């Protein structure tokens, strides 16, 4: 259970802060709450934890 986040068009979000990245706890930890881990890993907010349920990229086949 490991993914990234998407954007209204779809688009990654890309972050310029590795490891325990609040910003991207706060945005992780918006829609659904399942999920449990959220940090940034390669300059991308990553969260780990939350079933396919959620949302995560890459979204579908459609690129964003």
């Amino acid at each position: 259970k490991d993914g990234y986040l998407v954007e209204k068009t779809g688009c990654k979000k890309t972050c310029y802060k590795l490891g325990e990245n609040d910003f991207c706890n706060r945005e992780c930890k918006w829609k659904h709450i399942g999920g449990s881990y959220g940090y940034c890993y390669g300059f991308g907010c990553y969260c780990e934890g939350l079933p396919d349920s959620t949302q995560t990229w890459p979204l579908p086949n459609k690129t964003c």
